[PDB]
């Protein structure tokens, strides 16, 4: 895994040019390439060891999962310690849905490509579990294909929306397939409205405690121009956000409805 990766000497690199933030994200030319890349840096000023081989644990992950719906990873960089990434164009989903109102044949499109990389994940064996998952890791090309993202707390802030209700009643709770579950139907909310989650309200913890009981974001309303497929969908995002995690859907059955959207 760790292997075929390769360490980038940061010579190697040009035209840096911050994206995102968590660690700053970069834009870099690698010269002898000719090609683009994402480099992320450690926010700290030291490195510890842990740094190092927890990138590492990111980057084995990364590749174990190569999929067409993941990012790639190109290998680990030392100069600066950071992570040798593939560069999408296009961005996160979170600023493509603050951008301008989208299709919705591209709504269902990215929707139903996200839900296709998290099956994959779960497929594996064991399975990988993403336990991460928002529109800001959500990650589009220059053709607005998907590609997911951040392993950093893979496993075999205002992020409390994506947290399931069971994570919240025990603590430390073991980790399941149904936490990406939960988290996929927040997804599906940001897409179906293109906004985000518990925006407005006055404080989390009220918020958290209402969701223990039942209390998920407000329902969007049926769209005008795909009202059938969009019902069909705000459906499934209710069965994915379910409190009791076994009546929740797995990605075999998502995927499999997600496709009927885009047909
Ligand atoms: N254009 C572009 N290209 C990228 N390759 C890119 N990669 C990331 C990223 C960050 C950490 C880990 C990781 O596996 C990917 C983010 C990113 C993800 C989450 C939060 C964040 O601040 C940045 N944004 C990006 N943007
Ligand atoms: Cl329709």
């Amino acid at each position: 895994a760790l292997g075929l990766l390769r360490t980038f000497d940061a010579g190697e690199f040009a035209g840096w040019e911050k994206v995102g933030s968590f660690g700053q994200v970069y834009k870099v030319r690698h010269v002898h390439w000719k090609t683009w890349l994402a480099i992320k840096c450690s926010p700290s000023l030291h490195v510890d060891d842990r740094e190092r081989m927890e990138l590492l644990e990111e980057a084995k992950k990364m590749e174990m999962a190569k999929f067409r719906y993941i990012l790639p990873v190109y290998g680990i960089c030392q100069e600066p310690v950071g992570l040798v990434m593939e560069y999408m164009e296009t961005g996160s989903l979170e600023k493509l849905l603050a951008s301008e109102p989208l299709p919705w044949d591209l709504r269902f499109r990215i929707v139903h490509e996200t839900a296709v990389g998290m099956n994959f994940l779960h497929c594996m064996s064991p399975p990988l579990l993403h336990l991460n998952l928002k529109p800001a890791n959500i990650l589009l090309d220059a053709h607005y294909h998907v590609k997911i993202s951040d392993f950093g707390l893979a496993k075999c802030f205002g992020t409390i929306a994506y947290l399931p209700p069971e994570r919240i009643r025990e603590k430390s709770r073991l980790f399941d397939t149904k936490h990406d579950v939960y988290s996929f139907a927040i997804v599906i909310w940001g897409v179906l409205t293109q906004k985000k989650p518990f925006a407005d309200e006055k404080n989390i913890l009220h918020i958290m405690m209402k969701v223990v009981k039942g209390h998920r974001p407000e329902l969007p309303p049926i769209c005008r121009p795909r009202p059938r497929a969009c019902a069909s969908l705000i459906g499934l995002m209710q069965r994915c956000w379910h409190a009791d995690p076994q009546v929740r859907p797995t990605f075999q059955e998502i995927t499999s409805e997600t496709e009927d959207l885009c047909e």
